[PDB]
């Protein structure tokens, strides 16, 4: 009940300051470039949230539909498409088992976010990621963001800022088993969230394991101020 109020309150906090113009700047075109690059023509995106990359690839000329766990993000994401003047394809779908309501296959599949890191079991990492497996064609690929916990774990512990000052990200605590992150915005709301860190190389060898053929790891710098190490990281993983 409440935990869910929560997040959604802080998906509209982040949304409420940070225009996605903004956002699809400090963004790059990374994510497109990789599905046009491919001739990516189905999309599903698994996480859709407020429906920020959704709308994006709408505006690219993909086909798209949009799940997500939660109808009230759905309808987030379906009013903000139609304020960009789309027509949103939503779908309320659990990982666990995506193609009770999903019954077509696609080249592509977005899992973006920092949305996987939410998982806490790994039977569940696991069979969510077969579960997007099965969804793809056979020539598909999986698209799949997380946080670089590595950086973390392994030390010296600072904030993280996107879009200029208006948010700070902060490991308050962090062990092998969760990393509870601050977040404070500009107008002085606060968020502590809850996740898994997920260290790289373990991710990479979940993918592995349940199929995927071949995982190419990049390194993603979104954060205002850019040190040597990325504050996120895109695998991009191919079914065959």
């Amino acid at each position: 009940h409440y935990e869910e109020e929560y997040v959604l309150g802080f998906v509209d906090k982040w949304d409420e300051l940070i225009d996605w113009e903004s956002r699809a700047e400090s963004e790059g075109d990374t994510i497109i470039n990789i599905l046009k690059e491919r001739g990516v023509k189905k999309v599903l995106d698994v996480a859709t949230g407020t429906g920020f990359n959704s709308v994006r690839l709408l505006q690219a000329g993909f086909d798209v539909v949009s799940a997500d766990g939660s109808a009230e993000m759905l309808v987030k994401a379906f009013d903000n498409a139609r304020d960009h003047g789309y027509l949103m394809r939503t779908v309320q779908a659990d990982w666990r088992w995506m193609n009770k309501d999903i019954h077509d296959k696609f080249d592509a599949i977005v899992c973006l976010g920092n949305s996987f890191t939410h998982l806490f079991d790994e039977g569940d990492r696991r069979k969510a990621l077969a579960e997007f497996y099965a969804l793809l064609k056979h020539d598909g690929v999986l698209l799949l963001d997380q946080r670089n916990y590595d950086a973390i774990l392994d030390d010296s512990k600072h904030a993280h800022y996107y879009c200029g000052d208006t948010v700070s990200v902060y490991p308050e605590h962090v062990d092998e088993g969760l990393a509870r992150f601050k977040y404070e915005f500009s107008d002085g709301s606060v968020y502590n969230l809850n996740m898994f860190p997920l260290r790289k190389d373990y991710t990479r060898q979940l993918l592995h394991e349940v199929g995927f053929q071949e995982i190419n790891t990049l390194g993603d710098f979104k954060e205002t101020y850019k040190e040597d190490e990325p504050d996120f990281f895109l695998h991009v993983a191919e079914k065959n």
